[PDB]
């Protein structure tokens, strides 16, 4: 009943002094009449505290049994995107397709392709031959189409891919290949937050299009030995995996697990000098702020692209002053590098919290490479320019706010997943580089914001149940404190969310949550 | 329970209950505060675990369904003293009513297992005897070379006895009337009689073979409760502890009996208080606890009285925790004596501790032995009953043992005089004066629980209570002002297998516990 007291009074006897006065925020020499208050307040807080702590998950592998050899030859359609992709590992790819059965028929695309004339090249090779699958290689293309800078030209492909296989009408596995878009181990250092983008958005394609969908398949760095054969086995899994990495190791598949956070963590996280919230002005970096004033941040700084102009500035500026701290509320676009470098600069920020970004419920369908650019920019673009900026281990923590519809993805939600998926591959990168990086899947957050629409109404409908701001704070501060990278920190309502996520689709991603599997 | 006080203490917000429940000032370090919340706790925390030492006896409604029975002989076991033939008569029409038939045997006074022997030896002869039933334990009056020993008693010990002698294995019940106190409103209570039933119940366990049971008699025999006499006798569900009233038949139970709060009071003594056998282990103890809660004055007596070890030493502790203590050579057997004792120190609270413990197989028993393990705990009580005629006083209470409410091998003798314990509180009640028995598992230190008697009662599953616990438990007796109550803490997974080693048993069916260890 409550866990909380527990610990206490097992802290109690086993006279625990540096247990309790740590959870207490309190010297051994502590008054009574100190010690009474700061007692009340671990109470309360330690019971949201574990609350909060049943909402944590990570992101594992798990090693997947080899159980080929099998089947009689049949044809892929290769996709191939203009840029990213070196001949040689199109000549590899092919040549070990080929040795275990698959005929390969090579589509090299366009640049900037549309899905109209991607359905006819889809036509045509269909009627052809007999295509089985499409293997498509484009998320590999990283660079942006000079056109539309904020989206890689490859993501732009796969979505209008997976359209066109639609106007196409053309029913035929999807499989989307990419090389660094995951970590499925320590030891993987090849990080390509650009092609994260891919699995953001394939989970959502796998929601809405089961039909069209393979899944998604990540190479390693080192193409050596075997891993390509694997490649041959993993298309063909016949365990419906759709979501796999291929590494020295083996095959290995995705699976989403509890994260209980193991005590005690190894520092209380404070801001030193000024903190930066992108996007501060918003429902959730107005919390953000409300916290680092209460735990004696000199100075917060704001930024928004509306500034002092945003609705609700001057109260926020109010409440922040009343508990103490400084505030500089400026207008600045997170994707403009120079207004952001003056201002990171002149503040000497030593803690930057990234919260600019928007949300659109929006199908696959109805989606283009504008809206796309609309969802991503200020996220992803955003997160680069900090990125860039920020080349130094000095910084207390870079905390990139990002969401569960890119862990395990919803309909509505392939843009958004993209660009957040973007960032949990970004905050690795950065580990991998020695910089401090902290990624953070949320549930919806009680309270305005994106989970406050109709929005909220089918976050709910789903099962995702909307957490109040002061123990989402909590939680931040636990991840801090535990100094880690990625987590995901979402109160699911297994018995609901379950049954509508896999409507449609089965999954093992979930294997590995106990809640999950009693909920069919 | 403490916690959600502590935590509302706590919640918002208040120094002055913490800082007083914890002995310390609102300047105090945590380095202090600890320690102090560890021993708060720790308490609060032995509170909740004497509360579950508690146990009491109720008495549950059982019609027996075993009608089914055919005819045969029983031998009808009576004692010189304390029958009208009316009764004999009335039982003996109600006996052959239901197909029993009936040899009287008459016991000469002072009859010995010898004796007995013999004349059982020609009854089981001349007779198919399918069951004796004894009516001795009727015979309140002592024994005629033997002041401290009732009769009937010294005749169903040498009755046990002289089965042994004959190897006759057929069961001995054994009747009362008034021993025991079947629920309110019994105010025929004889505490006498009430020793057959701890000497009974150790005689169960330590001759199965040779064992009936106790039924316990009301005091009118009309309507049914002849009828129903015969019920129980050939009810044979085990069952083997009775009682028969207007409203039917009752089997005996042992049940938990948590404090049900509010406490009535608070309990205090209000001038001087004796305790007989004070300078015993438990004596101490307790005198400890009330120079503590601040008694005018203490009087322990005892045979050794200032020569006993722990003279002064006792003393001391008391006289330093701020009490008057006077500690007097005096045999609580002794009528005189005692009489001055009381009015030479305006003694109102009294505390019997005074006993003797031995471990005695029934079959090493003998009156003798029966009358030094008995004298100073039974004639002691009736000593202090005699005197002490005054609803003025506070107390009155009785030190007994769970060797009187379930019994133990061994302790047939002993827990006779526990037994007397229990009732006699019970009767003192009846007539409007207070009275308390407790009947106490093991204490942990000095005294009776202490040697190799200790060890022996720990492979049973009689764990020793820390005195300072039983002495929570005891101050929460008086509070409630209540009058029999069981405290002790019972292993139950070791206790019910070696106790229902033998012989089954429903005594335990009312605790959880014991319930998951058959
Ligand atoms: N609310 C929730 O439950 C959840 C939120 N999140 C994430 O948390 C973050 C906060 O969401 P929430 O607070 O709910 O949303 P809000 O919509 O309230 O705030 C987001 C803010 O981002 C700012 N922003 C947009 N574009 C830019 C830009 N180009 N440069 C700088 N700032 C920009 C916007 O302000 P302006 O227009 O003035 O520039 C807006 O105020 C979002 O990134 C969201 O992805 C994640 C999971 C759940
Ligand atoms: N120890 C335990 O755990 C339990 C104890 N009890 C009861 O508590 C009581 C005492 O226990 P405890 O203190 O352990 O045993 P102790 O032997 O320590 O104390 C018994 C004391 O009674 C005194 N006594 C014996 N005979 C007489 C007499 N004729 N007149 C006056 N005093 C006498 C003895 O003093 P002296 O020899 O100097 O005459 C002796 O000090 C007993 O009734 C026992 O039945 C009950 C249940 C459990």
């Amino acid at each position: 009943s409550d866990p909380a007291a527990g610990w206490f009074w097992q802290a109690v006897a086993r006279q625990d002094l540096k247990s309790v006065s740590d959870a207490l925020d309190l010297d051994a020499d502590a008054p009574l009449s100190a010690t009474l208050p700061a007692l009340s307040v671990w109470h309360r807080q330690e019971r949201e505290r574990v609350l909060a702590d049943g909402w944590r998950y990570r992101v594992d592998w798990v090693r997947v049994a080899p159980q080929p050899v099998r089947r009689t030859r049949e044809t892929w359609l290769l996709v191939v995107p203009p840029g990213g992709i070196e001949e040689a590992l199109v000549e590899r790819l092919t040549d070990a397709l080929n040795t275990r059965g698959i005929s390969t028929l090579r589509l090299d695309v366009p640049p900037a392709a549309t899905s109209g004339e991607l359905a006819t090249e889809l036509r045509a090779a269909a009627d052809g031959d007999p295509v089985k699958a499409i293997l498509s290689l484009t998320a590999l293309d990283e660079r942006p189409h000079p056109e539309c800078k904020d989206v890689p030209s490859g993501i732009a492909l796969l979505l209008n891919l997976v359209k066109a296989l639609g106007e196409a009408d053309l029913r035929i596995p999807l499989w989307t290949i990419t090389r660094g878009a995951v970590k499925a181990g320590p030891a993987d250092r090849l990080l390509r937050p650009m092609q994260a983008q891919a699995w953001g958005l394939g989970r959502v394609a796998a929601l809405e299009h089961p039909e069209r969908w393979g899944g998604l398949i990540d190479l390693p760095d080192s193409l050596d030995g075997d891993v390509l054969t694997r490649l041959g086995e993993a298309l063909t899994n016949g365990l419906a995996e759709d979501q796999l990495a291929i590494r020295q190791s083996g095959v290995l598949a995705r699976r989403l697990v509890p994260a209980p956070a193991n005590q005690p963590a190894g520092r209380k996280w404070r801001p030193r000098g000024s903190a930066l919230i992108t996007g501060g002005l918003g429902a959730v970096g107005a919390q953000v702020a409300r916290w680092l004033a209460e735990i004696g941040a000199e100075r917060i700084v704001l930024t928004s692209r509306r500034g002092n102009q945003a609705a609700g500035a001057a109260e926020l500026e109010a409440e922040l002053r009343a508990l103490g701290a400084q505030v500089s509320i400026v207008a600045c676009d997170v994707t403009d590098r120079a207004e952001m470098s003056a201002l990171l600069a002149e503040f000497d920020v030593t803690a930057v919290f990234h919260a600019a970004g928007v949300g659109r419920l929006l199908p696959l369908a109805e989606t283009d490479q504008n809206g796309l650019a609309e969802i991503c920019a200020a996220k992803v673009r955003g997160a680069q320019v900090l990125d860039e900026l920020c080349d130094s281990t000095d910084l207390d923590a870079f905390v990139l706010f990002s969401s569960g519809a890119g862990v395990w993805g919803g309909g509505g939600q392939g843009a958004y997943g993209a660009a957040n998926a973007f960032l949990d591959t970004l905050a690795e990168q950065r580990r991998a580089r020695g910089l401090p990086a902290t990624s953070i899947s949320w549930g919806s957050w009680a309270g305005g914001g994106m989970a406050d629409g109709a929005a909220g109404e089918h976050l709910r409908r789903r099962g995702i149940r909307p957490m109040p701001a002061a123990s989402a704070i909590l939680a931040l501060q636990e991840v801090l404190d535990q100094d880690e990278t990625c987590v995901s920190i979402a109160d699911v309502d297994w018995d609901r969310f379950v049954p509508t996520f896999a409507a449609t689709r089965a999954t093992r991603l979930f294997d590995e949550v106990p809640a999950a599997r009693k909920a069919m």
